[PDB]
């Protein structure tokens, strides 16, 4: 007497909204392309959780949420690093470790009745008044289920095959941004002020901000910190032609971290650095009229990565997603087209705010403390 759902793609999303699914009662078969991740056979290795990430994971499993959820770090605030290494605590996100908190949700999807395929990839769907008739490649197959949720990523499938059944707006840009993962290696001896073998304070988001680039830190619980840079294509072209040139704008830029990254392999960090885009993507309906599918996470509006949180806006699309059902008591249709009226109205106003959080930390930066004189 259940309700059949392909959720499509188990990334960070589609796993809450599988788990999701599945608590409500729904029969739930939780589809990607890619291998089991917890098998020996990431965008980044920590990420930020914020408050509202977390209450949308506590809303959804709050069994599991705080075993899930308690190697992750709290950050008490940023700490802003400026040219001659003085750092400044603003008060106000917890750093949790992205492979394991993606392999925590597939844990507890196991203990439920989600059915698992992966190795599966969405090619096509056909639309009915009745069922959704799934194509996939594994070898041709199809499956048939009352709804599909698509959380297939910022190239989301599920969506194109959307448009083919509704008339969507639909915008994607690729940014000029570009962002490169370094490292933090933990100290040699604990040190008693931070609790652990951190090399500077675990308790703050660590912030590099210079002009249209800018360094970030975030702990890790080994000691260790992820970090990343982030600056234009152009930019980081120009500098990784040269080793030495490289070198030395990571001395002029960032001199309070020669003490704690190893320079030399931050350097081949930059010069080998993969292919990547950046695809920023909007889209307007998130639904097919009738119940029949829905999109969420990435797939429906991949932002900018730092100045947009696009893992937290996911986990909140979950979240404000089955408090529509329960308040339609499970009418798919009209908690559907709810869903992509009041999403939008939100998503315009976070989109807004980051632009606004990107003009003040990275596009506004020209005072001596941060912007070389050279
Ligand atoms: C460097 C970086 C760091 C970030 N850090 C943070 C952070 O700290 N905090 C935060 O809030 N956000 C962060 N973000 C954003 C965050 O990573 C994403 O918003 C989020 O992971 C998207 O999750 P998703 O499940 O919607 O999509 P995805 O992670 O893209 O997963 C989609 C899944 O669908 C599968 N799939 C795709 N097509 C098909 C198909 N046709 N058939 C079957 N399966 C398919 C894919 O294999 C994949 O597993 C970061 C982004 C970047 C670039
Ligand atoms: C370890 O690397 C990452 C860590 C965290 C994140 S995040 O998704 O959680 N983004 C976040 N931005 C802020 C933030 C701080 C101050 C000013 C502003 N502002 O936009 O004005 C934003 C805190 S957390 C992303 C990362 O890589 C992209």
């Amino acid at each position: 007497m259940s309700e059949s759902v392909a959720i499509i793609g188990a990334g960070l999303v589609g796993c809450l909204a599988a788990l999701a699914f599945s608590k409500e009662g729904y029969n739930v078969t939780l589809y990607d392309f890619r291998q089991d991740p917890r098998l020996d056979t990431l965008k980044s290795i920590n990420l930020a959780i914020s408050a509202r990430g977390i209450d949308a994971l506590k809303s959804i499993d709050p069994d599991a949420c705080e075993h899930i959820l308690q190697d992750m770090i709290p950050m008490k605030g940023r700490m802003i690093h400026d040219l001659k290494g003085r750092q400044e605590s603003q008060l106000y996100i917890n750093s949790i470790n992205r492979s394991v908190l993606n392999n925590s949700l597939l844990d507890e999807l196991e203990k439920s009745t989600t059915e698992l395929k992966f190795g599966h990839k969405l090619v096509k769907i056909e639309w009915t008044d009745d069922k959704q008739i799934c194509h996939f490649a594994i070898t041709p197959h199809t499956e048939k289920y009352d709804f599909v949720i698509g959380c297939d990523g910022a190239y989301s499938a599920t969506r194109s095959q959307m448009q083919r059944k509704v008339e969507m707006d639909f915008s994607q840009e690729y940014m000029n941004l570009r962002y490169i993962e370094l490292y933090i290696p933990p100290t040699e001896e604990f040190k008693p002020n931070y609790g652990g073998n951190f090399a500077i304070a675990p308790d703050h988001l660590h912030i590099w901000p210079r002009h249209k680039f800018m360094l970030i830190a975030l702990a890790n619980s080994d000691g260790s910190f992820t970090s990343t840079f982030f600056g234009s294509k152009d930019q980081i072209s120009d500098l990784i032609t040269s080793k030495s040139r490289v070198r030395e704008f990571l001395i002029e830029n960032f001199p309070d971290i020669i003490n704690i990254m190893d320079l030399d392999d931050a350097v081949k960090r930059f010069i080998t650095y993969p292919k990547e885009s950046l695809v920023c993507v909007n889209c307007k309906p998130y639904d097919v009229p009738g119940g029949k599918a829905i999109l969420l996470g990435d797939a429906a509006h991949a932002m900018v990565p730092f100045y947009g949180q696009g893992m937290n806006c996911g986990f909140e699309d979950v979240r404000i997603l089955m408090a529509l059902l329960k308040k339609h008591s499970g009418d798919r249709s009209r908690a559907f087209t709810e869903y992509t009226q009041t999403r939008h109205k939100d998503l315009v106003s976070i989109t807004e705010l980051a632009k606004r959080n990107y003009k003040e930390m990275s596009h506004d930066v020209t005072s001596k403390r941060f912007l070389l004189r050279k």
